[PDB]
């Protein structure tokens, strides 16, 4: 089995030869390390190849452009048969056109797209404002309080549950269904190490996820008029109103929807107080020209950069950055890297809710596998500052937030935050 992952100090990346950098340690976000071992590998490595690491070895793209050059190059890096660093316990991979590589990623992706599409976006505004403010209002303003389950999880298990239609009193299970699932230990270096558990959760996925498609065809069946939810989309259209009958086209799709929405959606959340609270002269910035707030939910998503990477496998040998990438070589896409590489943003560790180019950020990544649900992500940021700014004269974070393990998401497990209404 996949042994736990113990936190042990992380040394200054200048002490270690450039062969021995290993950025796949799922403890560098946490000890705040990431930063300086990126920032060489980008200088003096920026296709490095580490051959010893708890996931075997693996390429590092840590440079903004060649990082675009991976990501839009399918014809050379695919996407399979994962897009995580490691590996799923064996037996729970789950197909997700995630990491499917076209044409077979863009038929999948084109039956699930709907679900994002401008109109039914602007159809979920009202709901997400609604319980946004719901939300806020209920926080405690004399005394700290934790971020993170007060507001993050909370928004983001809504969203969810609205997502898939699904029983709005059971979203928790979403939450818990993508925790363990991008926590694997074996996948990302995270916490979840009890296989056991997976392979329960993957049971009660299929299972709730069935009768959620019984219980919404009958619904249909009875003339309920189709919501706006994943489901009621895919029973609408004549080329997936069978899917239940590919039990991996429907699982896989509706937990990327959830995997992909859930830790992604909470520490963009969370990050955007993160970084106000290291830059506060952009706070003033903010409440003095509310129309920035668009660009902000950029920045917030670059500085954050909330998806560490996503990781390639060489189709075929591929020169890059001086170095020869072998066929079937493990390569990883550092988008956190990527986003403070001073070749594309000047000032590239600087929260600037301004900066001009903020909309280039490659937190989304690049190509045909560019994040489908980044307008639902920017418009559930947009909301939430929105809403904020109508209450709030300030927001200060009140202690060193801590950071959840892993080396695929960059996030935080607490945020303990006191709020100064106007
Ligand atoms: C700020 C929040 C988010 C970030 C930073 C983010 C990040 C990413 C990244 C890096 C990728 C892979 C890009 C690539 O490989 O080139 C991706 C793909 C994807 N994301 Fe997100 N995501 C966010 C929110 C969401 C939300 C809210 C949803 C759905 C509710 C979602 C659904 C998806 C899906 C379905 C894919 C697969 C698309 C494909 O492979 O064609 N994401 N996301
Ligand atoms: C965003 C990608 C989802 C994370 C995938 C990691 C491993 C795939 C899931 C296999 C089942 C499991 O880990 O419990």
């Amino acid at each position: 089995p996949m042994p736990e992952f113990v936190e042990t100090p992380i040394p200054d990346v200048n002490t270690l030869a450039l062969e021995d950098i290993d950025v796949s340690n799922p403890f560098l976000y946490r000890q705040g390390q990431w930063r300086a071992y990126f920032k060489r590998l980008r200088d003096e490595a920026p296709v490095h190849y580490q051959k010893n690491s708890p996931f075997g070895p693996f390429w590092s793209v840590t440079r903004f452009e060649d990082i675009l050059f991976v990501d839009k190059s399918h014809d050379l890096f695919s996407a399979e048969p994962q897009i995580i660093l490691g590996d799923p316990p064996e037996g729970l991979s789950v197909e997700m056109f995630i990491a499917m590589d076209p044409p077979k990623h863009d038929v999948q992706r084109s039956s699930v797209q709907g679900v994002v599409a401008p109109k039914n976006l602007k159809e979920m505004e009202g709901l997400i404002r609604s319980r946004t403010g719901d939300v806020l209002d209920s926080l405690p303003t004399d005394k700290p309080f934790n971020w993170v389950p007060a507001v993050s999880k909370e928004l983001t298990g809504r969203m969810l549950a609205t997502l898939l239609d699904f029983p709005y009193e059971e979203r928790h299970k979403l939450v818990e269904w993508s925790d363990r699932m991008a926590g694997a230990a074996s996948a990302t270096g995270g916490e979840f190490a009890d296989e056991n558990a997976m392979f329960d959760d993957a049971a009660d996925m299929a299972r709730s996820f069935s009768r959620l498609w019984r219980d919404k065809e009958a619904r249909r069946a009875a003339g309920e008029e189709p919501g706006f939810d994943l489901i009621s989309l895919l029973q609408s259209n004549k080329e997936t109103k069978d899917l239940i009958n590919r039990p991996m086209e429907f699982i896989g799709n509706l937990t990327l929807l959830i995997v992909g929405g859930n830790d992604t959606t909470r520490n963009s959340m969370s990050g955007g107080l993160v970084a106000m609270n290291e830059f506060p002269r952009e706070f003033e910035k903010l409440k003095a020209k509310p129309e920035l707030i668009p660009n902000m939910v950029s920045e917030i998503i670059r500085w954050q950069t909330p998806v560490a990477y996503m990781r390639r496998i060489a189709k075929q040998d591929v020169e890059l950055g001086g170095q020869t990438i072998k066929k079937g070589d493990r390569v990883v896409m550092w988008y956190a890297s990527g986003n403070r590489d001073e070749r594309k943003f000047d000032n590239p560790d600087q929260f600037i809710i301004d900066r001009k180019d903020a909309r280039n950020h490659m937190s989304f990544g690049y190509g045909v596998h560019r994040c489908m649900g980044n307008r639902l992500a920017e418009l559930q940021l947009r909301i939430l500052w929105e809403e904020i700014l109508k209450r709030f004269d300030n927001i200060e974070v009140v202690e060193e937030p801590e950071r959840v393990q892993s080396n695929f998401g960059r996030g935080y497990s607490r945020l303990m935050v006191k709020l100064t209404p106007n």
